[PDB]
């Protein structure tokens, strides 16, 4: 059985590393009973369509951001609150804990199996208009966001004009100048060639970007208990490969982007965190305050 695995970016990206690790894991475990064929570079559409495909069973596997997943499992949105997950060790500890694992168990009610929390890293603001050194500098910029309402609410707080847009639209819109910028981690800014589309980078690190390794219920439900365990294991191997890719690009990424001609600014992240904090008025209408505190207090 050849399973079809979709993702948005190149085979040399963190998604590619994750998909390759998944493929090797399941092919080895299954003695070749299951093989993975990769559909990179958004060939099967935007992430929303990919998730819809898993629900119907036309796509078997995927690695996606949390850009479009709140339309399916809104409860996970808590992880998308700017500055809540503080750094890579904290984010990983939270997602690997019962807090994160309990969230994965919410997907099957929607016809989706969530095998593991993978990773993109911390998202940064890019644009074509001017350097952004302070939150004031960002006001008035037309910045593309994902479809994620938690992100959109945050950016409104510093006067950004957000335009939610699926990923396949972004390069064209940047070139056309209908949006001034976007935000994504070093892993994406490098692998998606955004230095060719964006003059300025500010290292806001405003939110951790998780990823999800997903599988169709169609396929998963058909498996034995041993086979289900092997897909969960491959999910974990995929997540580890993504985290290792991120650990590496976090060391080299800014240097790479400067070489490619980007003007990179460090910022005072505490100023940005303070500027977006009033959005908690909205977040507390969606998420339990005690869950948010438990995330804060998760160690490591
Ligand atoms: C680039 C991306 C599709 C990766 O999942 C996502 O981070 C997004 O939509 O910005
Ligand atoms: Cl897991």
């Amino acid at each position: 059985t050849t399973l079809k695995m979709a993702y948005a970016l190149s085979t040399s990206s963190h998604y590619g590393a994750g998909a390759e690790a998944f493929a090797k894991s399941i092919e080895g475990a299954s003695g070749g009973k299951y093989k993975v064929q990769q559909f990179a570079n958004s060939a099967l559409g935007g992430e929303r369509e990919v998730i819809e495909g898993l629900q119907i069973g036309t796509i078997d596997l995927a690695i996606v951001s949390t850009g479009a997943t709140l339309n399916f499992v809104p409860e996970t949105g808590v992880f998308d609150i700017p500055f809540l997950l503080r750094d890579l060790p904290h984010a990983r500890a939270v997602l690997d804990s019962k807090i994160g694992q309990d969230m994965l168990a919410k997907f099957p009610d929607r016809g989706i199996i969530a095998l593991a929390w993978g990773e993109q890293g911390f998202r940064h603001l890019t644009n074509n208009v001017r350097p952004v050194k302070t939150p004031a500098d960002a006001k008035g910029l037309k910045i593309r966001t994902t479809e994620n309402p938690i992100h959109i609410t945050a950016f409104r707080q510093i006067g950004i004009l957000p335009t939610p847009m699926a990923w396949p639209e972004v390069a064209t819109a940047l070139q056309q100048g209908t949006i001034d910028g976007q935000e994504n981690p070093l892993s994406v800014i490098t692998s998606a060639k955004l230095s060719q589309l964006q003059k300025y980078l500010s290292l806001t690190g405003h939110v951790y970007g998780p990823a999800l390794v997903l599988m169709s219920a169609n396929v998963y439900n058909g498996l034995s208990d041993a086979e289900k365990a092997s897909f969960k294991a491959a999910g974990k191997d995929s997540a580890q490969a993504m985290r290792a890719y991120v650990d590496n690009i976090e060391q080299t990424g800014v240097e790479q982007l400067k070489k490619e001609g980007m003007e990179v600014s460090e910022v005072d992240r505490a100023a940005f965190a303070a500027a977006v904090e009033p959005a908690y008025a909205e977040y507390y209408k969606k998420f339990d305050k005690q869950l948010i505190q438990s995330i804060r207090d998760t160690k490591a």
